[PDB]
């Protein structure tokens, strides 16, 4: 009877960025507003396995948080682990996400780059997560292209 | 190359009389110059699912397994799960191509919670797809259809 | 600064392949160099997992060999192991890979054959290492539109780490 309002909480995973700085979180919010959706929850986290674990988590026990929207901490490098400690929380990965991320990059946006590029999606319970890489152009490919088309379907899906 | 194929519909509510996505895959085998050597409609459980995909291994005239139904996002959905335990080695490039020619050519984002996956089991092989005959016909004719031959033969070789 | 110059080790999976008759070998050579890049380590092994693995760590702790690219022993039965044996000894997949090289491969090479191709790709340690089919094609495609165009970036992110 109306476009569903979905309430989400923003995790910007970073050693270094601040409020002031936060370039993709503030994105992310502006974009999820114009959709009609709302931020509930909004942290920048330390990039350690534990401190996104945790925010995860938390997100998942609000009430008023349906989906987890994260960004940051994703690399081929060893000290990148956003995609390992999100995985382990995830009750069903939802490959496509991360599938369709590289493949749209490839040929829309970055092209060969988006060989390196990592993202991961999944439900916890009734609730779900996306997990994408920090910048702004990653974050905004992700949510015009996959997220924000589905957000509705899947937080209903999974209620239903 | 007249490949021998059993037709698995996953569903608690389908019926002969209603399954569409079974029939269109007994349409696009015979149109294709294969054989439908045999058909049945699985409650949707893991157990079930399984069951139905090892009966149509050890039957020695069916080739290949192909499964329509049970997949989604959702707790209740296990098709996916339930077929991976059972491969001996998965042809990942299946799920991949079947999502990336939907979101493209069809469905598009919606695309990004398709789930299908394919693999062998002996010499045999098995496609497991969403239940939808849109989703069928995709997955048959891009890119089923085309590779059955190649695949059946590799395997025997 | 200056196009920097990759030492890479090239790895050719096969039982009957000689350095005369190795196409594949050759045509990875031939890209490598005209790229700028240089081949400090190369070697036919037999087609079994032990081998594989062998040869993949030999180039790992060969300290004048930035990357392991192998070509071969790729492909849907029992018999064909390079994914899984080169699988077991990454530190980290780089699954883009493997998927895009399908992608592509299907869009504009080989279409529905594409979703038979094996192919996988990852770290060990601070250096890279790709696995590719053995055809000339193959190695074409995967070297083309992946691996030449990040190499330089890949070794740099991890030079650094």
């Amino acid at each position: 009877q109306a476009p569903k309002e979905v309430r989400c909480k923003i995790v910007t995973i970073s050693d270094t960025r601040t409020e002031e700085t936060d370039k993709s979180g503030q994105l992310l919010h502006e974009l999820l507003k114009e959709a009609g959706h709302k931020v509930t929850s909004y942290e920048i986290v330390k990039d350690d396995k534990e401190s996104i674990q945790q925010a995860v988590l938390a997100g998942y026990h609000k009430e008023d948080v349906d989906v987890v929207l994260t960004n940051g901490g994703t690399g081929i490098t060893k000290r990148d682990v956003t995609i390992e400690a999100v995985s382990a929380l995830l009750d069903k990965e939802i490959v496509g996400f991360g599938e369709l991320f590289r493949m749209i990059s490839y040929l829309e946006d970055i092209g060969s780059s988006a060989m390196l590029s990592r993202a991961i999606g999944g439900t916890i319970g009734r609730k779900v997560v996306f997990s994408m890489p920090g910048s702004s152009g990653a974050v905004r490919l992700a949510m015009n292209k996959l997220i924000l088309p589905e957000l509705g379907h899947i937080t209903f899906e999974l209620h239903r």
